């Protein structure tokens, strides 16, 4: 299931984890302040660490593609949470007028 940036904000205000699945170099250039970084490759190797588990988990990447294309991987990695994909990624978040942190 996809979630709008504004609806994601409301879930994050209730404790939902926002997980950035991009690489560290991408994150460092520009990220969502509320997000926790966990590159997809690392998640595929060692799983989601306990500190990033919650009842509600929202994954995001750049523009919606890596989340859409790895939907089954992400559904398993965060199971048994309620899982969302941020619609249009950080690009969508920016287009919605929500804050980002730029290097």
């Amino acid at each position: 299931t996809t979630i709008s940036p504004h609806d994601a904000q409301e879930l994050i205000a209730r404790g939902a984890k926002l997980i950035d699945i991009r690489d560290a170099d991408e994150y460092l250039r520009e990220h969502i302040p509320e997000a926790d970084l966990a590159p997809l490759s690392v998640l595929e190797q060692s799983g989601l660490p306990a500190k990033l588990r919650h009842e509600q988990i929202i994954f995001h990447c750049q523009a919606g593609k890596r989340t859409s294309n790895n939907a089954d991987k992400l559904a398993a990695i965060a199971a048994p949470a309620e899982i969302f994909l941020l619609e249009d990624g950080i690009d969508g978040w920016k287009k919605a007028g929500l804050p980002v942190a730029v290097n």
